[PDB]
C-alpha cells in the first residue's frame, strides 16, 4: 500500500476498522482516528451475525451485507465464509433478483464500471478510470436477460456484482482483480423508462451496428489495459447476442458465456450423478427440454459431447434430445423459427404433435425433463404425475431463476412422484418431508458450482481461450466429488456448504486438464497442481499492513 | 479540491453520488465509475424519504441516517433540513441515547477523534492525524454522564457526534470545521467492562492526576494545531469535573460547558416566556429544583443574573431558589455534602424538613419546579397535583433526558393540572388533548435551541473567551422570537421546525452583543451584523467541483 | 506529514537525501530508494562547499545554490547559514540582478505564484492552487522597477524569491509560510518582447483601470484565503504605483513597501551611526538626495520624523533636505513636474540653479549626500572631492543597486576623500586600504537589514497594519547594536556576518514596540519578548519525520 492515514479507512479494500493493530495505527497515521479498542476479525464477525439475526426481510439483509463490501472487504468475505449456505439466498438467487428489480431504490454507492452507448469512441478513457491496476477477471452484462426477470437495463448490474462476489467467496479469486461491468445501450423495459430512480439512459435498446461496435470497443479497451488473457465472462445477455458474441470472441479473447456454458456443465454434472441411481443405458435416456434458448442449447451440446465421448455418434446422440419452447415442440418444418443452434435437436414431427408440455411428456415419454424457460410453474402437477407413471425414477430439473420463475418446487416434485424423482433446481429449496415420513434434500443445479472453479483455473494457467471441453471436464470434476451417502439423501451435487472446497477441487482438475492439453501458458508448469492452486487462493484473514522495520548489522 | 478520481467518491465530504454532473465526471476522472444517470439532490432526497417511510424502529432509522453522513455529507444535511422536527427525535434525544447504549453493537465506521489515557504524552500526534486543517469547533466528552444514562465510557462518542450535526443542521456551521472528541480514561460501567463489543479501554476510570494531565495535554494540543480561539465545548462530563474544568479553562481558552451554561439559557428563556402569561411579581417567584448538579446550578446562576439585572440584589434573588437532590432538601448543616456552587442556594432549614419532593412542594410552596435529576418520573401525580393546588398557573419544567429519565410527561402535566400548567421538557412529547377538547402543544426546553447559534457567533466573531452574560443574551434572543399565538398554544419556545432560522437570529444578536461589549476580535467590524452572519452560513446544496476553465484574451 | 514514499523525496520541503535515518526510511517506505549510506547534514554541507569552491562565475553559483532550494530546502538554508556573508552577493545583490536579466535563460523550475492580467476575475482559483495552507508572508512585484535595471517584467520574479529566502535565512521565518508573487500585466521592455525565452505575456504594460482592478482582486484573494493580517510586502513596483498602492492599502491590509519604508529605516540607521562620529548640530545637517523617487522620498520622510522626534518642527526639518532628480534640483516653479510627496522638499531656488549634481553640491554645500537614482556612477570623483572640500567628514551614501548602477565605489569614496568619509553602499564592496596603510570597512546600507526583523515581529504579533513609526523603531534597533570598535573600522552597520542575530534583535525590539503601542493582537501578551521571538524562529536542522510509535500500558 502507498497510502497512510484516513484514506486507508475510507477504502474498503484496506479498511480493518478496529482490527488495525496498535502498531499499524501508530505507523500508518491512524492512532486516534479509531476507538481505543483493538478487535479481532472474530469479534467483528460476531457483531455482524448478532445484527443479521434480528433482521426480518431478505432484502434488508442484502442491503446490510452488500453494504459491508463497501466498508470492509475482508470482513465481507469472512462473513460469507462463516456460512455460505445461509447467505447464498440473499446475495445470490433469489434475493439478488429482487435487488436488481429495485436497484435504483436501494442505491447507496455504485459498484463496478458503467459503459454506455453515449460513451462510444471513449470507452478506453472509462476503462482507465478504474482504480485497480491488475484486473484478471471481468463479468459483463447489458441487463437484457436478468435471470428470468427479463430486461432490467442498468438495474441488472446487481448480477455481475453478485457473480464476482462468488468468484471470491467460492474460489478465492482476488477481489481487487475482479471487475463487474454493465454495458448500457438503453432498455425496452417500459416501467423503468418511467422510473425516476432508474440508473441508466432513458432510451430503448440500441440494436444497430453501434451496439456491436460498442461491445467491440469494450473488449479492445479491457484487454489493451489489462492484457489479452484477461478472463471475460458474459452474463445475462439476450438470446441472439449471447451466442453471436461467444462465437465471435471465443477464439480471439479469453472469454465464455456463463448462461450457455456454465449452466451446461452443472446440468450435465447432475445427470452424471443421477446416472448412479438409474444406471440404465444412455441409449434409453430420452431428454426433453422446456425452452430452447441459451441454457437449453448449452446443456444439450455438452450432453451430446458426453455421449459421443462414450461411444455414440453426434448424430444419434442428438436424436435422443427434444426441445419444447413457447411455440411448442421443435420439429422440422414447424411454423416457428428454428435457429442454427437448434437445428440439430429439431426432429421430424412424431405421429401426433403435442399441444402442451404435458402431452409432449406422454407422446415422447422422456426419462429426463429439464426446465429452463424462466416462465413459471410449467412443470405442473400433471406433468410431474405423467413423469412418475412413465418412469420409475424420473429426472426433473426445474432450473429457471429466480424462485418464482422455477418450473416447480421440490415440494411438488417429491410428493407428486412419491419420492421417486431425481430433483434439482436453479434456486434453493429446503429439505422435503412427505406425509410418509421420508426426508429428501434437493440439490441446486446452478452454475455457481461451475464458474468459480473454472475461472480460477483459467486465470492461474494464463489460458488464452476456453473450449467447451473445459466445461465437460468441469462437469466431471463436480460430480466426481459426490459421495454415495449424499446420493442417498437425494443430493445430485456436493453440499452447498462445501462449495469453497468443491470449487478449489474443480480448479485443480481443470488446471491439470489445461496443462495436459497444452492450453496453459503459465511457466514453469507446476509439478503438483493441488499445491499450486491452494497456495494462490485469496484468504479473508487480515494481512499485516506494517512497513518492514528491521535492524542493520 | 486537490483530489480527483475514486477518492472523491470515497470521501463523504465530496461525494455527490449520481448528482456529479457529466462535466464534473469527465473532468475529475469519474466517468464510468457512476451509473449513466445524472440525478439532482431532490431525487436523492426522495429516494431517502421513500426508504425511511418503510423502516420500523427509531434505532434502525438512526443507523440509516447517520450512515449517510459517512457517504454523502451534503445529502445528509439536506435530509435533516427537509424535516428537522421529525428527525430530531432520531438523531438527537431520545434515540441518540439508545444509540450510545449500543454504540458498540451498531458500529460500522468511527467518527471523531479518540484520545485515551494510554496516549498520555502523545496527544499532539493524535490531533495531527485528523485530516481537516481548519477546525473551528470541538465538542468533547469523557462519557461519564451521558444524558441521564450515566457512565457509558467510549459509547458516549455518540453525543459529540450528535451535537456537532446540530451545529451544522441548525446554525450552518461548516461540517469540515467541526471535530467530535472522546476522552477515554476507562469506564466504571461494569456491564461495558464485560462487553466484547465495547470500544474503549478495559479499565475503571483513572481519577488520579493523570486524568487532569491528559485533559491539559488535550487543550494545549488542540489549540496548538488549530488556534487559541478554537471553540471547545465540554459535554456530558461528570459533575465534579464539569465545573472545575469550566472554571480552570474559561479564561485561558475559548470554552464553555453546554450542560451548565447552555441549559441555563434555554430554561431561563422558558421562564421569560412564562412571565408573558403570568405577569406575577418576582417577589412571588419561588423556584424549587429537583436535582442540584450541573444543569441545576447553571440554571440557578443564570436566573439570578436575570433578576439582578432587573433590580434585585444577588442575595435576595438567590433566596428565591431552593434545591432538593438525591439526599433531600439542601439546608445548611444537613448531613449530605454541600459544594461551593450549591452553598448560595442552601438555606436555613425550614420549620419542618421535607422528606420527599412532594413535602418540599407543600412546605415551600414554589410557583416553579424544574427537574434536572435524570432519575425518572419524580414529578409524580401528587407532586403535579400539589403544584396545581398551590398555583393558578404552575410552571413545570421536566428537563431530564432521555424520555425515560424525564420527571414527567406532557400528558400527566396538562391532565393533572387541568390545562393550567406552563410545561416544557428536555425530550420531545406530542400535543396533548384534554377530555374537554382543549389542545396543548408543549415546548422542548433543550439546549439544542442555544449552543448552535451561540457557537456560530463565537466562531464568527473570533471571540477569545465566553462570559456567562453571553448566555443571558442568548436566552433573551431566543424568547424574543416567540410569537403570542404560539404562546397561546402552550409554547414557551419557538417551533422546533424553525430551529434553523431561530438559531441564526440568536447568532446575530449574540454577534451584536459580542461587538457592543468588545469581546469580538474579527475585524473590520461588520456594519450589518445580520447580513454578515447570513452570508457565512454553510448550505447543503451541492457546489460545483469543476476546475476554473476560461479562455485568455 | 500526510505523505510517505517517493513523494517525500520529490518534495524539497521534506526531502533529506541520505540524511533520512534508517528507521525513517523503513517506516516511510524509502528503504531501497536511497543509497545504503546514512549521512548527517554536516556531510551534505561539506559536499556543497567543495563543489562551490570549484565554480568560477557568480551566476553559475546562483543556479547551483538556488537549485538546492528546489531539492532539499533544509540543506538550502543550512548552506546559507554556514556563510551568509559570502553567499549574500550570489543570492541577493548584485547577482540576483544578473539572474533576473537572464531569468528565462536559466529557468529550470518555477518558484512562486504568477498572476497575469489575463486571469482577471479568476485570481482566487490561482491563489487556491498554491500548495501551502498557512501563508503568513507575501512578497509581490510587477517587475516594473527591478533594482536599478528597470522593467524586466516576469523576469522580475527572481526578486520576490530572493527577498523571501532572506526572510528565512535572516529572521527564521518559516519557508512554507512565505509566498513569492509576480503580477504580470505586460512589459515595456522591448528586448523582452522579442525574447523567445521570455516568461510573461507578450504585450506592453496594461496601465488602464484593469491594472488597479487586478491588484485589488489579488489583495482580496490572498487575504480571503490566508487571513486579513497576512503580511503583504510590495517590492520593485514603478514609482507611481508604489506610493499610491501603499497609501491605498496600508490601512486596509497588513502591508508595506520595502523600497519606500524599508530603505528609509536602513538609511536613517546609517545616518544615526554616522552622528556617532560626527556629533555636529542637527541645525548644520544639510541633506542632498541624488534622485527623488520611491527610496529618496521614503528616506526623507523618515529622516524628518527622527528630527521632529528630537525637537525640530516638521517644516523646519524638511528645510534641511534637498533633492536632485533627472531634470535637476527640485525648486519651486521649475519646469519639471513635482508630485505631492516631493512638494515638502521642493524649496525656493538658491542664489543660482545648479546644472549638474556637482554644482548642486558646491552651491548647497550639503553635509550628507544620498544616492538613490539607480542610474550609475553619478557620484563622480569631482562630486566626491567637492564633498571632502566642503566637509571634514562627508557622509556619502551610494545606495543604488546593483553594483554597476551604484553612484560610486568604496575605493573611490575613501581614496578621493583621504579616508575622511563615512561611506555606505546598497551593494557589496570589500575593504579599502589606502597607500598610507589605513584600512576602511564599508557598511552595506541595504534594507535586508530591516525587512526580515520587521516582518518577523509583525507576523509574530498578529499586527494588522504597519505605521511608519515601526520603521523608525527598526532604524533605532539596528544602529543600537553597532559597537564602537566596529564604528572605528568604518562600519555604519553591524557586520553582515551576524545578520541573523541582528534581525532577531530587531524583531524583539519591534515586538516590544508593537505591544507597547497597542498594535499587537497576539494573545496573551508574552512576558518575555526576547524568549517569545527566539522560541519561534524556524531552524535549518533536520526534524524527525518518524511517526509517533509507543507502547500502551
Ligand atoms: N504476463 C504475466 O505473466 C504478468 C504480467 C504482469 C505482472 N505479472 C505478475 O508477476 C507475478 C508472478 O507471475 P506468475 O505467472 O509466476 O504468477 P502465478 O504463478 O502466481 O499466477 C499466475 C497468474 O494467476 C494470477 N493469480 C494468482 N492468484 C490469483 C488470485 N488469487 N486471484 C486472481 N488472480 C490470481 C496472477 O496474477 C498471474 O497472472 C504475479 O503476481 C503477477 O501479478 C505477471
Ligand atoms: N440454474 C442455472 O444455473 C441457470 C443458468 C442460466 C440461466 N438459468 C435460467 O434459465 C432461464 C432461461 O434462460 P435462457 O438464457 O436460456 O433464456 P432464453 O431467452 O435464451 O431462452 C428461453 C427459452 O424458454 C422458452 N419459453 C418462454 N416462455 C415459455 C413458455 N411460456 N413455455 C414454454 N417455453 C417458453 C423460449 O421460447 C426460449 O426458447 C432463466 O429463467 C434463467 O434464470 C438458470
Ligand atoms: N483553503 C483554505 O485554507 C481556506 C479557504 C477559505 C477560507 N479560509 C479561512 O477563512 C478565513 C476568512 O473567512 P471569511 O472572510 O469568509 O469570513 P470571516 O473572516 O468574516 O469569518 C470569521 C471567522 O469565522 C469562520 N467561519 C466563517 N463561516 C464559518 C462557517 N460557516 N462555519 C465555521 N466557521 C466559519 C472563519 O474561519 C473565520 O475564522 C481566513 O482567515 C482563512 O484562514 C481558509
Ligand atoms: N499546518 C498548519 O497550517 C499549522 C500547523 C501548526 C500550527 N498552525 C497555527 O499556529 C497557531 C498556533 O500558535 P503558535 O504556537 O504556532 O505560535 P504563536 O501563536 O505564538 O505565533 C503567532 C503567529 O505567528 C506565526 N508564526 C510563528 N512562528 C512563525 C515562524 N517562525 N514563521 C512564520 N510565522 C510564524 C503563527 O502562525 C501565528 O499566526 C495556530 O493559530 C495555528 O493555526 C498551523
Ligand atoms: N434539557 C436540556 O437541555 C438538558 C441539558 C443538559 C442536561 N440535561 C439533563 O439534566 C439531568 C442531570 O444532568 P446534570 O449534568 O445536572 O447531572 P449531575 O450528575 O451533575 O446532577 C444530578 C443531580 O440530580 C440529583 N438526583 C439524582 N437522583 C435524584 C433523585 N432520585 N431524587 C432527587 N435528586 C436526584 C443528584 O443528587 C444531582 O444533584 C440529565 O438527565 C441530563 O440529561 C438536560
Ligand atoms: N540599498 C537599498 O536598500 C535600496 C532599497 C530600495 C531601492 N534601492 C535603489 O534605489 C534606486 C532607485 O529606486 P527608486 O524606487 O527610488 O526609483 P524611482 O524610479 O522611484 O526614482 C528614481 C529617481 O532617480 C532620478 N534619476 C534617474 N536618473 C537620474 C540621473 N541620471 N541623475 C539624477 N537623478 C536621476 C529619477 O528622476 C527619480 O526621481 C534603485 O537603483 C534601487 O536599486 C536601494
Ligand atoms: O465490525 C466492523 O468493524 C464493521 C462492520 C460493518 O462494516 O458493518
Ligand atoms: O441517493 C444517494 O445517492 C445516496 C443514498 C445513501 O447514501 O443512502
Ligand atoms: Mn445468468
Ligand atoms: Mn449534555
Ligand atoms: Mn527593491
Amino acid at each position: 500500500i502507498k497510502e497512510k492515514g484516513k484514506p486507508l479507512m475510507l477504502n474498503p479494500r484496506t479498511n480493518k476498522g478496529m482490527a488495525f493493530t496498535l502498531q499499524e495505527r501508530q505507523m500508518l497515521g491512524l492512532q486516534g482516528l479509531l476507538p481505543p479498542k483493538i478487535e479481532t476479525q472474530d469479534i467483528q464477525a460476531l457483531r455482524f451475525h448478532r445484527n443479521l439475526k434480528k433482521m426480518t426481510s431478505p432484502l434488508e439483509k442484502y442491503i446490510y451485507i452488500m453494504g459491508i463490501q463497501e466498508r470492509n472487504e475482508k470482513l465481507f468475505y469472512r462473513i460469507l465464509q462463516d456460512d455460505i449456505e445461509s447467505l447464498m439466498p440473499i446475495v445470490y438467487t433469489p434475493t439478488v433478483g429482487l435487488a436488481c428489480s429495485q436497484y435504483g431504490h436501494i442505491f447507496r454507492r455504485p459498484k463496478g464500471l458503467f459503459i454506455s452507448i453515449s460513451d462510444r469512441g471513449h470507452v478506453r478513457s472509462i476503462v482507465d478510470n478504474w482504480p485497480e491496476n491488475h484486473v484478471k477477471a471481468v463479468v459483463v452484462t447489458d441487463g437484457e436477460r436478468i435471470l428470468g426477470l427479463g430486461d432490467l437495463g442498468v438495474y441488472g448490474m446487481g448480477i455481475p456484482v453478485g457473480k464476482l462476489c462468488l468468484y471470491t467467496a467460492c474460489a478465492g479469486i482476488r477481489p481487487d482483480r475482479c471487475l463487474p461491468v454493465c454495458i448500457d445501450v438503453g432498455t425496452d423495459n417500459i416501467a423503468l423508462l418511467k422510473d425516476p430512480f432508474y440508473m441508466g439512459l432513458y432510451q430503448k435498446r440500441d440494436r444497430t451496428q453501434q451496439y456491436d461496435d460498442l461491445i467491440d470497443e469494450f473488449m479492445k479497451a479491457i484487454t489493451d489495459r489489462y492484457g489479452r488473457n484477461t478472463l471475460i465472462q458474459f452474463e445475462d445477455f439476450g438470446n441472439h447476442n449471447a451466442f453471436r458474441f461467444l462465437r465471435k470472441y471465443r477464439e480471439k479473447y479469453c472469454t465464455f458465456n456463463d448462461d450457455i456454458q456454465g449452466t451446461a456443465a452443472v446440468a450435465l454434472a447432475g445427470l452424471l450423478a443421477a446416472q448412479k441411481v438409474i444406471s440404465k443405458p444412455i441409449s434409453e435416456h430420452k431428454i426433453l427440454f422446456l425452452g430452447a434458448g441459451e441454457a437449453a442449447l448449452g446443456i444439450a451440446n455438452l450432453i451430446v459431447m458426453s455421449m459421443v465421448e462414450n461411444g455414440l455418434s453426434e448424430q444419434e446422440a442428438q436424436k435422443k434430445i427434444w426441445m419444447f419452447d413457447k411455440y411448442g415442440l421443435l420439429v422440422k418444418g414447424r411454423k416457428a423459427k428454428i435457429d442454427s443452434y437448434q437445428e440439430p435437436f429439431t426432429h421430424s414431427a412424431p405421429e401426433s404433435i403435442p399441444d402442451t408440455f404435458e402431452d409432449a411428456v406422454n407422446i415422447l415419454k422422456p426419462s429426463t425433463i429439464i426446465g429452463v424457460a424462466g416462465a413459471g410453474r410449467l412443470f405442473t402437477p400433471d406433468v410431474i404425475r405423467a413423469m412418475a407413471s412413465i418412469n420409475e425414477r424420473p429426472v426433473i430439473f426445474a432450473l429457471s431463476n429466480p424462485t418464482a420463475q422455477a418450473e416447480c418446487t421440490a415440494e411438488e416434485a417429491y410428493t407428486l412422484t412419491e419420492g421417486r424423482c431425481l430433483f434439482a433446481s436453479g434456486s434453493p429449496f429446503g429439505p422435503v418431508k412427505l406425509t410418509d415420513g421420508r426426508v429428501f434434500t434437493p440439490g441446486q443445479g446452478n452454475n455457481v458450482y461451475i464458474f468459480p472453479g473454472v475461472a480460477l483455473a483459467v486465470i492461474l494457467c494464463n489460458t488464452r481461450h476456453i473450449s467447451d471441453s473445459v466445461f465437460l471436464e468441469a462437469a466431471k470434476a463436480l460430480t466426481s466429488q459426490l459421495t454415495d451417502e449424499e446420493l442417498a439423501q437425494g443430493r445430485l451435487y456436493p453440499p452447498l456448504a462445501n462449495i469453497q472446497e468443491v470449487s478449489i477441487n474443480i480448479a485443480i482438475k481443470v488446471t491439470e486438464y489445461l496443462y495436459a492439453n497444452k492450453m496453459a501458458f503459465r511457466y514453469p508448469e507446476p509439478e503438483d497442481k493441488a499445491k499450486y492452486v491452494k497456495e494462490r487462493t485469496w484468504r479473508s484473514e487480515y494481512d499485516s499492513l506494517l512497513p518492514d522495520v528491521y535492524e542493520w548489522p
